[PDB]
Formats: C-alpha cells, structure tokens, sequence
C-alpha cells in the first residue's frame, strides 16, 4: 500500500517474459513498446523486439489477473511515426479503439494481440509533435467516455513544457505522466548532484495538469546514456519531497530487461536481492 512502479517492456527479444515480469509483484504497471510507425500514408506497425503479437494475448491477461494494468506506447525513442494530418490522428485512434480497447467485433480487425483488452495508451512521442496528438488524445479521450474506460499516459522528456507533448498536456488529458528524468543532464541527476532534477521535479509536480506524475529513471547505467541514479540515492534524495507532492505517483522504470539484471525495482521496494 506504498510504492507504484510504472515499467516499460518490449524493448529486447531476449527478455524476461511479460508474464514473469508481471509475476515480480513489482510493478503497477507495464508498459509494452512500441507502435513505433504509424502516420504520413504507412500502415500501422509494432516493433516490440521481435517478440511475438499474438503470443502476447494470455501473457496480457495474466499480468491483468495480478491486478497489473498493461498499456500500450505509441511512438518510441525513434521510428517512422508521425501524425501530421487530421485524417492520421483519426486514423490512429480508431485502429488503437477497435484493436486494443474494445473486445473484438467482426473479423476484418488485425487483432495484433488476439482478444485480449489493454487497459490504456501511452504516449511516448519523441520527436515531430505536438502535431495532430492533441486531436488523437481528443478523439481517444471521447471514447473513454463512451464505452470502455481506459487510461491515457504520456512519456515526455525532463525540460518543462515538453515540445512534443506539452501542449497535449497543459489539456489536462492524461491520468498520468512519467517524466523522464534521464538522457537530460540538464533536469536529471548528473556530476553526482540532484539539484537539477528537484529543480525540474518540483517544476513538473507544481505545473503539469494531471493527477499522477512519476519519476522516471534508468534501471541500470547502460540503460540511458545518461541519468542514472542509484535507487539508495533515489529513495534517500527523492522520496522525501516527491512524497510531499499530492501528485507524486511514484516512479517509471527504463527497462524492464535492464531491471532485471540490476534488481532496481527490488532494492527499490526493499526485496531480496
């Protein structure tokens, strides 16, 4: 009844398997990237490390059974995506309704991960923005309150207001941000001083219009080229004022393969390492 961790996954073939890295009990939520192309006449398309869509499906709904909320990330930290026209942002959120909010209907739908129902959609949007996102989260958020609720999450980077999503943002869309306080030295821990980042912390929590906001860190040094910050660090030097934030949602971790071979999240929440 403590500490949330939001954590991506997808980001390597050989990976610890969605379900077992839902069955850590580490994790609130997982984050699986990316829809990586999308936009400017390209079909949609995942790059989720070569690991297999359909597969996916009874993984999904086992983390759900553990009370893990699984999300899926649009755009990534590169790729063919982008969402320069009206038609795309349209476009875009009705294949990610009907393939991945709603249960299935008829037989023409792709189905990337069978039958089973995410429950959300980050947006994790790098470059090209803010573009037609404010219109893809508007006609995302009108089907949140029409049929099946869902979450809307972004990933912006660590400068506040974010230029790819900033203005997505301050619409106060999103159930939840995590920042990411990495590949920043500018607002993430660096020269082994955390000035920068509770200066770029308190910026967030004070002006970012959404319930939840968490810190995001690398799980590991090779994780980020920049940024990382041991976890006796971040729960010595963080937590205390995050923790006086009503908006402190806890923290996003960068990588789930990467957690696995550091055991962060475990030291994090003060389990066996």
């Amino acid at each position: 009844g403590s500490l949330d961790i939001a954590v991506y996954w997808g980001q390597s073939f050989d990976e610890r398997s969605l379900e077992a890295t839902c069955d850590s009990g580490n994790y609130a939520y997982v984050i699986i990237g990316f829809l990586n192309t999308f936009g400017g006449g390209q079909t949609p398309a995942l790059d989720i490390s070569g690991h297999s869509p359909k597969g996916l499906e009874p993984q999904i709904k086992h983390c759900q059974s553990k009370n893990v909320k699984v999300l899926l990330s649009i755009g990534g930290p590169a790729g063919p995506y982008s969402l320069d026209s009206r038609n795309d942002a349209n476009d875009l959120a009705v294949y990610l309704h009907k393939n991945f909010l709603l249960p299935p209907a008829g037989t023409s739908e792709s189905r990337p991960f069978g039958n089973a129902v995410l429950d959300g959609i980050d947006f994790h949007i790098e470059h090209g923005g803010p573009s037609q996102y404010q219109l893809l989260a508007n006609i995302l958020s009108s089907f949140r309150l029409s049929g099946s609720e869902f979450a809307l999450t972004a990933a912006p980077q660590c400068v506040y207001p974010d230029p790819n999503l900033g203005t997505v943002i301050n619409s106060a869309t999103f159930d939840a941000i995590w920042v990411q306080f990495y590949n920043n030295p500018q607002c993430s821990y660096s020269a082994s001083n955390a000035s920068a980042l509770m200066n770029a912390w308190k910026e967030w929590s004070m002006k970012a219009r959404t319930d939840k906001v968490f810190l995001g860190f690398p799980a590991h040094p090779d994780a980020a080229g920049s940024g990382y910050m041991p976890p006796t660090k971040v729960k010595f030097s963080v937590f205390p004022n995050a923790q006086d934030s009503t908006k402190f949602g806890g923290i996003m971790l960068w990588d789930s393969y990467w957690d696995t071979v550091s055991q962060f999240s475990n030291k994090i929440l003060g389990k066996g390492v």
